[PDB]
RNA sequence: AAUUUCUACUAAGUGUAGAUCGCAUCCAGUAAAGCGGCAC
């Protein structure tokens, strides 16, 4: 058998079905009449006002709780964070007790007062009508339709958790508000005597309040009270002053400070307002009125943009000591920025760990950088004094980053100049702004200037409770920040309009005036329910009776003068371990039947369960007790066939159970009158709908929908109860949204240009008129209709388990290696038990076949146009996700072709682990991308359909393969998921595939008397003249950092030629002994001389030693691209294979599926493959039960031993 | 340029080929990675 064999009804899943329901008849007329619609449309209207209710009274909550609490955590809290830390994890001894802060708050909300009655249906039932006319109103029209706000009710109960998200209160109490209130006192403690005793105390105490005074607000123990809004703007209005209820105006605390630039050394602190806390979609008009009305020239942002200017041109007025910079992003960036490389930053970070971390004796090893690299991610942030530690003298950090951020001003001042027009109080739009291009392009660019600016100040918060910091200088940054703050909701508002498609797909849940319609299907509930499955022919239908007439369906002759309509009895029995103890320890049933005491105390005890209180045989009573109350069961044993394994067989109840489940759920169809139930459509005792996607179009003549697939299946002969028909079906309404008349049309009779420059067919003709979405031009009804497939699974056991034991067991296994490549979207390698390529090919082209008949797509030139198309567009947000959902097509395209490979091969599956990653520039599906990728072959997998095969074939759609678990989360994309094996990249693509061969020296020239080094660091330098080459011998311990390689011992040679940048105002080629007999030529020296790296090094000048060193990094390129040029990205090694002769790509281009890979994207996927073959190599290693323990996680050195040795 | 819906189409003439429970994240490979259904 194929180890894909063993994968087939092993765990249930379920999954929804949509489809259009077309009204029949005079449905739609009963429907509009009798006005049974507009009921869900205006709960759908007020839902939104429902919402905001609902948060008022969360809000009134919020401050009951908040008003009652005194945190016990908080003053050993305070005296800690003023204790000015002191570190070395007594520090930590605090950041639990932080944590407990928060618990306490969570607590005190869940604890008391009434929270329960909050996310459940007595909220909008009660609670809400006895809170706080108009309003009553719209909540009492929601009653028993309490499942509307179910989406919203998670979304605002995260808003208690002690989760340190943004989204917690408590973290808003104490994460954030109650910082800045300590934070302030170190403020207070400093600058008290500035304040005038009767201009202090006197206008404060009286208008901001004339209760308690201002000292205590700088108290420890007053936080508390400024845990709730008001006691929040009690406080910002000390800080920032008050209106007065007239002209008033009273001054803040800020104002004093600022208003002592009298003695103009100031630069002393300003307090530090509390955070308050608990777009545009609608129209042109709304979009542009937001944008005029927060981005104008005497808006707020703008307002605190020229605040940043003045902030950030007096810099060097600040103390660097104090100033941080958060760990990050920023760092890569800011160090491209002010040094004028990326890894700088962490390069001197990285010579000042080793020198402490490092022994002498000591070899860099994986973990040693690993570690090391662990150490630098957790560090916080940077002072500017520590980045001017790094700054070489002859650059002063501060005044490059002042030009650097002053400049980024001054573009958001030449893009206003050019947006002018648009905040015209005059202006109006003359297009809409879909329409409006050049509008658009006006507001991004402004946008973008100003999102810009934002995202890259905001790097300067050391995002930590650092000890010492500028305040003088966060007083100002942190004043103005926050409204610059709020841009990112503003931009992504505005992008979110224009990048919307041009029709909508709102819609509201129907129910028909019934709180209960359509709960279930199968179940006789059909009075109640009120809608039921009808089968005419090949077509399907969904019929809603009348609540006047829901008995309508009941009474209907089985018709053969001349047709009927299929009707649906479906028979479920829910949950058999609950239900058959419910029904038969029922005082009826106990009536029925006089059960033996021996059965009642072992159910009652529970000695038939597992826990080591059963008894088998006492479980074996259970289940004949239950058997023979089957037999006696009307309701059950005229709706079910229970043909019931030997009560002896059983292991458990347990067993018993997925029978009486499996066998509990029978569909077949009764007859009913067409012309009966036809008039009661007529008469509207009955409304019906067509079931309908294209499939069932009486013009389709393709392979159907997947989903088409399982809906018939459900109701057929051969299908076993795999796929199953479950309630918590919905109907739903979506109003149309375009107008037929204004939607594009290609007219009959005249040719419309075909797109896909592959077809060789150019234009075609219709006879009938074709319309662009078409669809959204009418109101449609949809059905969503639930399933349950493989309910009752029979194959039980681990999945990763599993896999592993049938590798160990496997002579030949295959792997499927998949790559993302340069040239390549993706690339695939098909390899088997030993690491022989069987195929090997890019799928840049996805080939379809329709008949006998091959078109195909290459979505790389797809994505070349569209991206030329984003250049002509100067990078619009449109052409932006028209590029995102291009590559979102493409891997629903790639998801097949991967399951054909691994039905072919009966393969295990090669991927990179996207927590291990560099990302690379060339690479043309982005890390967001890719992941989604891995999502879908994972989901793919749960249940592996090929839809070609016949149903009840495994495989086919009776009996999918289920070779991966359920997705639980990106993160976990690591190690295994059944067939699916999580790859790092490291060293895949620029290694030798013939010999491992990985070239592990550093080339960049850094001194004359460094070159003399690594030149004698060489065993041998010998020009070589049989072989006309030069012969480089090196073994890697001579040379740092190549503790990963296993043959240390590789001889070079100058064989072979190489494309080198070249940059000129950057391309040109170079062959390499050319360049050896040149250099030496060039500089007197005769290389027909042994071993010639003592005469080499008596060289006296830069020049022969500079280009001598570019010379031979060259040549351990072994990665040549010239990027005009399809043709060639080859891969060519300076060392020889045991055979003698060196690897060039070029010589395997030609060939079809040859031996080694073809290009270096071959080589990626191919050696991501090699990987999996190491892991299987370990499970051979292994017992069967130690399988489920051994590592798959290759190390770089195990892996250049296996790339080394393997290769033979 | 037709769709339950999406993407690419026109695929031989009202359609073709994959994919397709729902929401949120869609740009930072140093923040986040989860919330639903379903099942237990
Ligand atoms: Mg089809
Ligand atoms: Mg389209």
């Amino acid at each position: 058998m194929s180890k894909l064999e063993k994968f087939t009804n092993c765990y249930s899943l379920s999954k929804t079905l949509r489809f259009k329901a077309i009204p029949v008849g005079k449905t739609q007329e009963n429907i509009d009449n009798k006005r049974l619609l507009v009921e869900d449309e205006k709960r759908a209207e007020d839902y939104k006002g429902v919402k905001k209710l609902l948060d008022r009274y969360y809000l009134s909550f919020i401050n009951d709780v908040l008003h009652s609490i005194k945190l016990k955590n908080l003053n050993n809290y305070i005296s800690l964070f003023r204790k000015k830390t002191r570190t070395e994890k007594e520090n930590k001894e605090l950041e639990n007790l932080e944590i407990n802060l928060r618990k306490e708050i969570a607590k005190a909300f869940k604890g008391n007062e009434g929270y329960k009655s909050l996310f459940k249906k007595d909220i909008i039932e009660t609670i809400l009508p006895e809170f706080l006319k108009d309003e009553i109103a719209l909540v009492n029209s929601f009653n028993g339709f309490t499942t509307a706000f179910t989406g919203f009710f998670d979304n605002r109960e995260n808003m208690f958790s002690e989760e340190a998200k943004s989204t917690s209160i408590a973290f808003r109490c104490i994460n954030e508000n109650l910082t800045r209130y300590i934070s302030n006192m170190d403020i207070f403690e400093k600058v008290d005597a500035i304040f005038d005793k009767h201009e202090v105390q006197e206008i404060k105490e009286k208008i901001l309040n004339s209760d308690y005074d201002v000292e205590d607000f700088f108290e420890g123990e007053f936080f508390n009270f400024v845990l709730t809004q008001e006691g929040i703007d009690v406080y910002n209005a000390i800080i920032g002053g008050f209106v007065t209820e007239s002209g008033e105006k009273i001054k803040g605390l800020n104002e004093y400070i600022n208003l002592y630039n009298q003695k103009t050394k100031q630069k002393l602190p300003k307090f530090k307002p509390l955070y308050k806390q608990v777009e545009g979609y609608t129209s042109d008009e709304e979009v542009l009125e937001v944008f005029r009305n927060t981005l104008n020239k005497n808006s707020e942002i703008f307002s605190s943009i020229k605040k940043l200017e003045k902030l950030f041109k007096n810099f060097d007025e600040y103390s660097s000591a104090g100033i941080f910079v958060k760990n990050g992003p920023a760092i890569s960036t800011i160090s491209k920025d002010i040094f004028g490389e990326w890894n700088v930053i962490r390069d001197k970070w990285n010579a000042e760990y080793d020198d402490i971390h490092l022994k002498k004796k000591a070899v860099v090893t994986e973990k040693y950088e690993d570690d090391r690299r662990k150490s630098f991610k957790k560090i916080g942030s940077f002072s500017l004094e520590q980045l001017q530690e790094y700054a070489d003298a002859d650059l002063s950090v501060v005044e490059k980053l002042k030009e650097i951020i002053i400049q980024k001003v001054d573009e958001i001042y030449k893009v206003y100049g050019s947006s002018e027009k648009l905040f015209d109080a005059d202006f109006v739009l003359e297009k809409s702004l879909k329409k409006n291009d050049a509008v658009v392009a006006i507001m991004k660019d402004l946008l973008d200037s100003v999102k810009s600016f934002e995202n890259y100040i905001k790097a300067f918060f050391g995002e930590g409770k650092e000890t010492n910091r500028d305040e003088s200088f966060y007083g100002d940054f942190v004043l103005a920040y926050d409204i610059l703050l709020k841009v990112d909701h503003i931009y992504d508002a505005i992008r979110n309009y224009v990048t919307q498609k041009p029709y909508s797909k709102d819609k509201f849940k129907l129910y028909f005036q019934n709180p209960q319609f359509m709960g279930g299907w199968d179940k006789d509930k059909e009075t109640d329910y009120r809608a039921t499955i009808l089968r005419y022919g090949s077509k399907y239908y969904l019929a809603i009776m009348d609540k006047k007439y829901a008995k309508c369906l009941q009474k209907i002759d089985k018709d053969d003068v001349n047709g009927n309509y299929e009707k649906i009895n479906y028979k479920l029995l829910p949950g058999p371990n609950k239900m058959l103890p419910k029904v038969f320890f029922s005082k009826k049933w106990m009536a029925y039947y006089n059960p033996s005491e021996d059965i009642q105390k072992i159910y009652k005890n529970g000695t038939f369960k597992k826990g080591d209180m059963f008894n088998l045989n006492d479980c074996h009573k259970l289940i004949d007790f239950f058997k023979d109350s089957i037999s006696r069961y009307p309701k059950w044993s005229n709706a079910y066939d229970f043909n019931f394994s030997e009560t002896e067989k059983y292991k458990d109840i347990a067993g018993f159970y997925r029978e009486v489940e499996e066998q509990g759920y029978k569909v077949s169809f009764e007859s009913a009158s067409k012309k009966e139930v036809d008039k009661l459509v007529e008469e509207g005792k009955l409304y019906m709908f067509q079931i309908y996607n294209k499939d069932f179009s009486d013009k389709s003549h393709g392979t159907p929908n997947l989903h088409t697939m399982y809906f018939k299946l459900l109701f057929d002969e051969n299908n076993h109860g795999q796929i199953r028909l479950s309630g918590g079906a919905e109907l739903f309404m979506r109003r149309a949204s375009l107008k037929k008349e204004e939607l594009v049309v290609h007219p009959a009779n005249s040719p419309i240009a075909n797109k896909n420059p592959d077809n060789p067919k150019k234009t075609t003709t219709l006879s009938y008129d074709v319309y662009k979405d078409k669809r959204f031009s009418e109101d449609q009804y949809e059905l969503h209709i639930p399933i349950a497939i493989n309910k009752c699974p029979k194959n039980i056991f681990k999945i990763n388990t599993e896999v592993r034991v049938l590798l160990k067991h496997d002579d030949n296994p295959y792997v499927i290696g998949i790559d993302r490549g340069e040239r390549n979207l993706l690339y695939i390698v098909v390899v088997d038990g030993k690491g022989n390529i069987v195929e090997q090919y890019s799928l840049n082209e996805i080939i379809n076949n329709f008949n006998g008949i091959r078109i195909k797509t290459d979505y790389h030139s797809l994505l070349d146009k569209k991206e030329k198309e984003r250049f002509e567009a100067r990078q619009n947000w449109t052409s932006i996700e028209n590029i995102k959902e291009l590559k979102a097509g493409y891997i629903s395209q790639v998801v097949h072709k991967i399951c054909e490979l691994v039905e072919k091969y009966d393969a295990v599956i090669a991927l990179e682990d996207l927590n291990s990653g560099f990302k690379n520039s060339r690479v043309k599906v982005e890390k967001q991308v890719y992941q989604k990728f891995e999502k879908m072959l994972i989901d793919k997998l749960n249940y592996m359909v090929d839809k070609k095969s016949n149903p009840c074939a495994t495989g086919g759609a009776l009996k999918g393969y289920q070779i991966t678990n359920k997705f639980e989360s990106f993160k976990s994309m690591s190690t295994q998921n059944g067939f699916i094996f999580y790859i790092p990249a490291w060293l895949t693509s620029k290694i030798d595939p013939s010999t491992g061969f990985v070239n592990l020296l550093k080339t960049k020239y850094t001194s004359i008397a460094d070159s003399k080094k690594f030149i004698s660091s060489f065993d041998r330098i010998m020009y070589v003249p049989e072989e006309d080459l030069f012969e480089f011998a090196l073994d890697y311990k001579n040379f740092s950092r190549t503790d990963a390689d296993y043959i240390k011992k590789w001889k070079l040679y100058s064989y072979g030629n190489r494309i080198r940048i070249f940059r000129n105002p950057d391309w040109e080629e170079v062959c390499l002994t050319s360049a050896y007999k040149e250099l030496f030529n060039k500089y007197g020296i005769n290389y027909q001389q042994g071993d010639i790296r003592a005469l080499l090094c008596e060289q006296s000048d830069k020049a022969f030693y500079s280009s001598f060193m570019a010379l031979m990094s060259l040549m351990l390129q072994m990665r040549n691209s010239i990027t005009g040029r399809t043709d060639v990205d080859f891969l060519i090694s300076p060392v020889k294979n045991s055979d003698g002769i060196f690897y060039d790509s070029r010589n395997y281009e030609a060939q079809e599926n040859a031996i080694l890979p073809k290009n270096a994207d071959a080589n990626g996927a191919y050696n991501i493959a090699r990987k999996v073959l190491w892991a299987i190599g370990q499970f051979k290693k292994a017992e069967d039960e130690k399988l489920d323990k051994v590592k798959i996680a290759i190390s770089n050195k195990e892996w250049l031993e296996y790339a080394q040795t393997s290769v033979k």
